[PDB]
């Protein structure tokens, strides 16, 4: 029944936990299936079937405890985090029963068109809901470590979003010194440099997502960790000297004179100063009411995209920003 890799071979029409009748797909190789709960008047549910093996089962149980913690902390469901209904085992696989949702934000952008992006009013509502998710994430001692359009789901009417996929989530007391934490394009500079990180990494990831939600394009589509720093410095300039010294992977990107080494058949180029060339306003941009809102988003992105997490806009200040309050 289980694959060599550890995946479960799902069947359309199969009944899970003697109640969940699987009727459709959402995404296969953990496999997420759409089911109807026969015990609860055929109500729609999403069942996440976690991969077997050894390492995947550990992350599944880790996902279970984090979702339970966030759900108990938010009884009224006003902090936009995915709702776990219950859990069961099926043919050695841990199965998580979730609230049913329509599509992820990556899927909605594809339906919006090639580099079209969402309407400024939708981006405004989505940002507030994402900032509310960060508030609950910070209230609990949880780091999502994978905020991106693929991991944010929306309801049928596309009015309510939910932060999903807590498979790569971690506790704040846990400080794993890894430069590969968070999907590369949404990876904060403090992860890459090897600096002590906190809730700011999730804030950075939200900023990358908010630019992508309006433009339909990835903010920093870097090939490697070094290219990610170059693209981040192409907007805000060179990283502050006090931040570079605090890191662990200092030597891998910066020399003894604190100058950045850009990689382009190896090709290494020494850079003393990086001038801010990337124009957010030009890349983001019709009516005066909408134009004023794009300018407010631009100022909010400037405050989120600060290289030093200590200079980064807080969750409360992001919620109170002119772009949200109108
Ligand atoms: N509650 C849900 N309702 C409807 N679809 C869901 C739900 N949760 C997940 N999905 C779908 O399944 C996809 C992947 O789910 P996810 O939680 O990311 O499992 P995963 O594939 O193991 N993790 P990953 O692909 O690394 O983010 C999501 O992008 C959705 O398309
Ligand atoms: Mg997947």
């Amino acid at each position: 029944w289980t694959d060599a890799e550890g995946y479960y071979r799902v069947n359309i029409g199969e009944v899970l936990d003697k109640r969940y009748n699987v009727y459709g797909y959402t995404g296969q190789g953990s496999n997420v299936v759409r089911a109807r709960d026969n015990a609860r008047a055929n109500q729609e549910v999403a069942v996440k079937i976690i991969r077997n093996n050894e390492l995947m089962q550990k992350t599944g149980l880790k996902e279970l405890e984090f979702l339970k913690k966030l759900n108990d902390a938010d009884p009224d469901d006003k902090f936009h985090c995915l709702r776990l209904f219950r859990h069961f085992y099926h043919k050695q696989h841990l199965c998580l029963v979730f609230e049913p949702l329509s599509m992820n934000l990556r899927e909605v952008l594809k339906k919006y068109g090639k580099d079209v992006g969402l309407h400024i009013k939708a981006v405004r509502s989505y940002s507030q809901q994402l900032f509310l998710a960060l508030k609950l994430l910070k209230r609990c001692n949880i780091l999502h470590a994978d905020i991106k359009p693929d991991n944010i789901l929306v309801n049928e009417s596309k009015t309510i979003l939910k932060l999903c996929d807590f498979g790569s989530a971690s506790h704040v007391a846990d400080n794993d010194i890894t430069p590969y934490l968070v999907s590369r394009f949404y990876r904060a500079p403090e992860i890459i440099i090897g600096k002590s990180y906190d809730y700011g990494i999730d804030m950075w990831s939200v900023g990358c997502t908010l630019y992508e939600l309006y433009t339909g394009k990835i903010l920093f589509p870097g090939k490697t960790n070094n290219h990610m720093l170059k693209l981040a410095m192409d907007l805000k300039g060179k990283m502050p000297n006090k931040m570079i010294r605090k890191g662990v992977f200092k030597d891998q990107h910066f020399d003894q004179n604190l100058n950045f080494m850009y990689i382009e058949r190896e090709k290494v180029t020494v850079m003393s100063t990086i001038n801010p060339t990337k124009d957010l306003l030009a890349d983001l941009i019709l009516p005066e009411d909408q134009r004023k809102k794009v300018h407010q988003l631009k100022d909010l992105l400037d405050q989120i995209l600060m290289l030093d997490p200590a200079k980064r806009i807080s969750i409360n200040q992001a919620l109170q920003h002119a772009f949200i309050q109108e």
